């Protein structure tokens, strides 16, 4: 796994709303 | 699957180097 200080950040991007979430959208 | 316009994205942040990647660094 990756090194210290690192922190994976998986955000959902709704290019429609070109907005971001930290979740898999409900839709 | 994801709703329209959505795409699950993920960038790693090494707060050490407070920089970002789209990967879990080699380490």
């Amino acid at each position: 796994k990756l090194p210290p200080g690192w922190e994976k950040r998986c955000f959902y991007f709704n290019r429609i709303t070109g907005k971001r979430q930290f979740e898999r959208p409900s839709d």
